């Protein structure tokens, strides 16, 4: 009983793959109001903080990308853009979610007019509106809301 | 688990991202044929008419894309295009879901004549006429309706 | 037995996809000899009957559309006359097989097709299917693949 | 004991022997109404449909016949025309009937426009209104539908 | 409630009166199914083989018939043409009523290119089929296979 | 109940009807297996010399009808007369029986022998048939037939 | 408990008695949906073929006011009818929409002449209906609605 | 249908009150079926021949009102009645109608004076009870209807 | 039943019987809080949300009205360029005010205008029918939604 | 049942919506004879008090009635505001707590007692004539009506 999840996370690791550039998605842990309750109670243990984190040290690999070698990924968030996609569904969980990224990303130095939030039905249509974001040349890097999972 | 539906759910979802064109496809396999039908009747009930919502909610914040800026569109169906698909197999609960949807879309504010009907035999053949369908320039949304048991 | 049918129902979709032609795969669900055995006797039709009616329209349907006022409704006819399709048989539980094939083609030659236009192939087992598939379907003078696989 | 049947099977018999032109009549099988419901609710095969296809058959196999050699009927229905009888009463049942016949030969070959459609108001009156249908010249064959439950 | 045995029957007995041709029938019906492929089986003898017998004995009574004395049906099949309707439906039997009939005809001396094969959807569509094929100027006799 | 029975005694009955010339055909259901062979060994009781009474009766009636109160009866002279007698092979050992009794019967009431025309059919399905190829005959002023159920 | 079912009926009555026009109502929320399903599938009318056939009786009636007996003819031959749907059940309320129209078209009505209204619930029933009736080409106003 | 039950009346008492003409409708709700069917013609008197009787009491006090005490008389002479009766349940409508009929008939009213206008049920009784009181010739309004 | 409730939905139609515009009233009665709190946690919406659109759809449709053979009357769901008048009570502000969010969600989602709504609060459910038809009584005004607390 | 309460709600409501002027009432036994004794203005129970507050803020809002979204809320000023009071002789014991408790709120308020007008009827059930002959007069913001049945 696994459709929507599994189909939204192959549709979004493709979709990086075809276009290298960073994607990233987070799934909910083991499950819903557990989950929903220690995320409401923690700021920085959201998954979406992680996430955009996890964004922004890939934006720098991959600028930088662009004894031994060595390729780290800075934390350094001065002139990165980013966008954001959002399930409407869940949203008492996805705008704390949208909130701890974009905090995450403020306070390691992304602008708010450098975020683009884009806001779909359902985890369904994830991967199209993740695709026209990725498309666009001036967004380096995607982050993924979608609340699915048990 | 359904192998059926798994190749429908999988050609679908990739055929949206190869064509970046809004596809749209409701899944009640999982429900049993008795709810179904006493599914198909009521207020709200019509998987059709939730898919057209969502495909006419997602045609227009194509149409839109192409502090923080928000984008979330809205749901105004005037000027829209969309291809339904329909499978023959369950047709007393296809085609129910099928006049769900395009009453939504009527009076959400598309025309009945902007609307392209395509009828495959099961679920197993709908994708390739859905691709068939959103490989068309003048349509705006794909909505495909297939159910098992 | 359940990796041998979802590899070759996931590469049949694949090339259906890809090649944008029309094709068609029928197993029984779960089926034993002796229930497979019972299913073959009918009046109606067989699976391949079916596959090879679906086939048919199918294969209208795209002809129509590559190619009602109030509304545009494009469906396949059932005609077979002046259509051209492939066959694909495996070897294994041969004695449903066989009357699968019968099936489709008494099926396609009542609605009209063609024994000459008839074509058929066949592969050992399940596993081999969806090459020759393929292979059939990249063909120009193709207009719809059939394929008959056993499920235990 | 059942007098209704009896005469109108007996009628559209002899009128069909005696016109010499195919006429194919169905009745509810079912004892149940809610068979015969569900019996409409199957799928695409259905009475009417079979009722269709048996005419387009004979109609085809009329043509010709209007190591031993063989004569079968053909199922296209290309350039065939023909009549439909159907009784009010049971309508809901009918009426699937109706439109499983009119699918059965659109899908075959036949035009709608080459379809008559004569309603009576009980299965009594059936076999006059085939008689008529029947004389016509333009008519290829018959197809009657009647309630028996 | 046998309304499509007792038509068929009703119907073909009418046609045979009217074109005063040899019309045979053949049902089984006292019998389950079970009962029926079981006797089918037997090997005395399919009806169509008995049917197919009549069928020679009455075109050969009409030879003389219809162009103390004593007439009586002749069992030679030579220069002699039959027209064998049949019912798709349950295939299971009436095949083998056809094939039955086919080995009486070609033992008693029909040729196998007089035979003539008519198979119809449905035993309520056997009549007109029969009497279509009894029309024929070209036909002695006139077989029907029913399934009830 | 029975379909041979009912289906050559309504073809018998209808031949008779449409050629206006006297047919009769007697049949026994009541009477078993050990009733019927003491009928048959019952030379007065013979259904065939019953039945050919009631033919030269009719015969006899017939001549006048179609060439106080005036009253029309017929008379039991057989001489000048000629008759059709159908006979079926089933059921031999008591069919002989009865047609040794008309037999017997036309003889001694004035019925020459040479005018007796017999036709023997292979089973009763048959019978009328070859009774109506009979009764077209100008020179058969009658017909008798004979059934055993 | 029953408030719907009796402001809808109330406001009716008044509109009618009001206006002078003939109005029909559909009543028959106090019973199962089981009921209306059974009603759903019946002789030629359940519901709206019987209002259609009330309301041409009383317009008939009316025409000729607007021992003596007075009695309406059936004949809806030069009749106008205003029609009011709730899209509320629709699956039962196209059922009474479809007898009402083929009782008024089968009795003499004409299509042209047939004007429906929908709206989304019983509610709004009375409101429409009145605004219906105002219009002075409409003859009688009929209405079904039903509440689960 | 105890909301149809209670609009009838209502709206009858309703249009007496705005048209300042007698209406009289007898019913009765709390009781049942066996009890309505005994009650078939009761030797006391029926329903509807009380009815009438209010009514033309009510038509000659109208008469005067169109210490000072006032009375009605029961004279019918010079009288004119409508009557609306309801065609369900006419078993009983109908011996309702005789009773009204022989009361006004006997108490000294003309049978051309009564003017009897037939409905097809109480919820289209009180628009035609109405429409009848609005004419100038009519004394009073006599309806009567069994509605459960 | 409920004098208050009763005398509440009469008004109104009464209202909407007399003026010829749309206005539509919204009551349910179940466990006194839960279920309005499962209501409103719903992801379809309010009882508020399904009545703007029934008002929405009553607009249309009599500005239609107003203006095959059949002549068929509809009123499509678009909001654009239309303006509505909205009742709350504030007894159960808690559920009133999840009512009002949908029904102002739906109607600007529709497509209607912070500047075309209007809101009027008042004391409890009894005071909603006459500022409901001070409300009515405004030619801007299109349409009435009325908003009360049933427990 | 409870026709007298029925009748009196209903005049009260239909005057108020056919003169457009607020209306306000309030009844007394609510639950039994003995609670209503025993509610005898315990502690800021007075009914009166409530209905006058009630009126006051319908009367505020409607001499408005006579951001980008416009929104009406009401004043508990009573300065300036003159309103009509109805009152019945039936339990007199408590009317006149209701009148009391009604006529102390609008002083506190604001209202002054000489733009205070108080009617006494026999009964609830002349209650809403003597209320419409208050509320037709041009001088009368709102009016207040206390009924109690027993």
């Amino acid at each position: 009983f696994d459709y929507i999840a599994s189909v939204v996370s192959k549709g979004l690791a493709n979709l990086s793959l075809e276009l290298r550039k960073p994607v990233t998605f987070d799934i909910i842990t083991a499950d819903t109001l557990e989950q929903a309750i220690e995320r409401a109670g923690t700021k920085h243990g959201n998954k979406g903080w992680e996430a955009a984190l996890s964004a922004i040290e890939m934006a720098n690999l991959f600028k930088s990308l662009r004894s031994m070698e060595i390729y780290e990924g800075k934390l350094t968030a001065e002139g990165l853009r980013f966008g954001i996609v959002a399930s409407r569904f869940n949203h008492a969980l996805v705008d704390r979610l949208v909130e701890g990224a974009i905090d995450c990303i403020v306070r390691h130095g992304g602008r708010e007019e450098d975020i683009t939030l884009v806001r779909v039905p359902g985890s369904w249509e994830i991967p199209v509106a993740a695709g026209e974001l990725a498309r666009k040349e001036d967004i380096d890097a995607v982050i993924a809301f979608g609340d699915l999972i048990r």
